[PDB]
């Protein structure tokens, strides 16, 4: 174990952090299971805000891909600035106030043990398949969203691997299950990846665009600009077919395809001179300018009820 903000820790310490934190904020946090990994790891979720009667939320997870440590590095680093700040900036405060963050730390975790014990570079969960030795899905290929249509592959050996199925994996599944039996409350999806510097929306699985794009395009247009003022890093936004590439079963098109019209992609530092192995001595700058964006993001829909 030994937690740090600054630091990339092991699932070990993770969830122990996310045990450590929930007793020390037992006002602003209640932490829960949604299910298990393929390997048998407790699937936490945090719910983050002052309890109250029919509050709405807003979803984010964190660790998808097992390689990308910076997105798993966020979600801690949201956790504490939402409740060092509770009470003390206004709009963290009127946040926690109004709505429920269900932060959910890392869902591919154990891909995320396999970076730390023999792959850093693995992306997938650890999953067997039938008929090879070859191990794991990718879980951004794994929705319900034009299911391995376009930017996937059918082979299981691939580092795209849409899976025997749509939500074949227990994480997805996990996931899925959870979104569906609080589609009420949830107002917007947010899940941070990394690399790229990049704020993507609805749709990848298609060239087609959402209903609000101009309103997404919009808005993403003025979350680049908030990160934008700390540091100057310099992020790029749009429909993830156009912006990044076709891709099918993404979670961001399938959670809008729920009925979530505001639904994010976010792509953390670098833009590739580190690429996924960025410096631990970013994760302060990264995760800082990042929770700008999030924040302004949370500000809209939120003065959009
Ligand atoms: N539906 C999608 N494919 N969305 C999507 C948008 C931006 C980035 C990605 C990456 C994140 S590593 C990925 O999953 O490969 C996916
Ligand atoms: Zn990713």
């Amino acid at each position: 174990t030994g937690h740090s903000y600054e630091k990339y820790n092991n699932w070990e310490t993770i969830e122990a952090w996310t045990k450590q934190v929930t007793s020390e904020n037992p006002d602003l946090i209640s932490r829960t299971a949604i299910g298990t990994t393929f390997l048998g790891n407790n699937i936490y979720l945090l719910k983050v805000g002052k309890p109250g009667p029919n509050k709405p939320a807003i979803f984010m997870d964190c660790g998808f891909h097992a390689r990308e440590w910076i997105s798993h590095a966020f979600c801690q680093w949201f956790v504490r600035e939402a409740v060092l700040t509770y009470g003390y900036e206004s709009h963290m405060t009127e946040f926690l106030n109004k709505l429920d963050f269900y932060v959910l730390p890392v869902l591919n975790i154990d891909g995320y043990i396999y970076t730390w014990t023999k792959n850093r570079m693995w992306r997938k969960t650890r999953s067997t398949n039938a008929g090879t030795t070859c191990i794991g899905t990718d879980p951004n290929r794994n929705f319900d969203a034009g299911w391995c249509t376009t930017g996937a592959s059918t082979d299981p050996c691939d580092e795209t691997y849409c899976g025997s199925a749509a939500e074949s994996e227990k994480e997805t599944k996990a996931l899925a299950d959870f979104i569906r039996n609080n589609l009420s409350s949830i107002k917007a999806y947010l899940t941070i990846h990394s690399y790229s510097q990049m704020i993507l929306y609805p749709y990848s699985y298609d060239y087609k665009l959402p209903e609000n794009n101009a309103e997404l395009n919009n808005l993403a247009k003025a979350a680049v600009k908030e990160l934008a003022t700390l540091y100057g890093t310099k992020y790029t936004y749009g429909p993830g077919a156009t912006t990044i590439y076709p891709a099918a079963g993404g979670s961001d098109d399938w959670a809008y395809d729920q009925g979530i019209k505001y639904s994010f992609t976010f792509e953390l530092r670098d833009k590739g001179r580190y690429g996924f192995i960025l410096p631990e001595s970013q994760i302060q700058a990264t995760c800082e300018e990042t929770m700008l964006a999030i924040k302004y993001v949370t500000n809209y829909v939120l003065g959009h009820l």
